[PDB]
């Protein structure tokens, strides 16, 4: 798992999760990351967000093809 790959990740999610429903966490950090091959990249992420500057923790779900220009967030919630 290539961090820097993650890390890009993680903020997309923050930033999609933000852009779906209207929020404003503030990214901190990925804790955790698991890829499972699939038809592309499945990502499991457990990151740290700010909510009202209170750091939280949160599971993201992420879907990449990486053949396209593909992310998709399809799962944000607390821990």
């Amino acid at each position: 798992e290539n961090s820097l790959e993650i890390e890009e990740l993680a903020r997309f999610a923050v930033d999609e999760h933000n852009k779906k429903e209207n929020a404003l966490l503030e990214f901190v950090r990925v804790v955790k990351a698991k890829e499972q091959v699939v038809a592309g990249t499945m990502y499991y992420l457990t990151l740290e967000a700010k909510d009202g500057g209170k750091k939280k923790l949160y599971e993201a779900k992420v879907w990449v093809k990486p053949w396209e220009n593909f992310k998709e967030l399809q799962e944000f919630k607390p821990v």
